[PDB]
């Protein structure tokens, strides 16, 4: 797992994105979709959404991004102590969104790009390295948790 001083680090940006989640949430989620398309298939109402300002003008999307990251922030929190909130992620995740591991992937290196984007002088690289470790956590506990339920990665 991570040090204590690693999980200050990763808290310590976390609060920064706190600061406005809504707009990393939107800048995470243009980045995944220019980065990686085929993410964008998963979800049915956004697709509509041909051009970047349709996208920031959306609040459906803008909420969605709002939940996402309200979650992935309880689960920072634990520290790694976080079974009893990565359950329900897991069941919906696997079983009803259907989202492969690699896409989970794929929206952290979202979220490594935005972080280092709005907050350079505070995603150094040892900040980088925790939240790498954090989110690498996060993939490898969820899967098992994938697997637990059926059906792999
Ligand atoms: C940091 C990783 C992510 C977190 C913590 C997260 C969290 C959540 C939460 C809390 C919800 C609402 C409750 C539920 O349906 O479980 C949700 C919904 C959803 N997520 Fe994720 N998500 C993550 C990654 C992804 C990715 C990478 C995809 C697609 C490539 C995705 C697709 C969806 C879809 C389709 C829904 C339903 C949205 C709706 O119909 O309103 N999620 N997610």
């Amino acid at each position: 797992v991570l040090s204590e001083g690693e999980w200050q680090l990763v808290l310590h940006v976390w609060a920064k994105v706190e600061a406005d989640v809504a707009g990393h949430g939107q800048d995470i989620h243009i980045r995944l979709f220019k980065s990686h398309p085929e993410t964008l298939e998963k979800h049915d109402r956004f697709k509509h959404l041909k051009t970047e300002a349709e996208m920031k003008a959306s609040e459906d999307l803008k909420k969605h991004g709002v939940t996402e990251l309200t979650a992935l922030g309880a689960i920072l929190k634990k520290k790694g102590h976080h079974e009893a909130e990565l359950k329900p992620l897991a069941q919906s995740h696997a079983t009803k969104h259907k989202i492969p591991i690699k896409y989970l992937e794929f929206e952290s290196e979202a979220i490594i790009h935005v972080l280092h984007s709005r907050h350079p002088g505070d995603f150094g690289a040892d900040a980088q390295g925790a939240m790498n470790k954090a989110l690498e956590l996060f993939r490898k506990d969820i899967a098992a948790k994938y697997k637990e339920l059926g059906y792999q990665g």
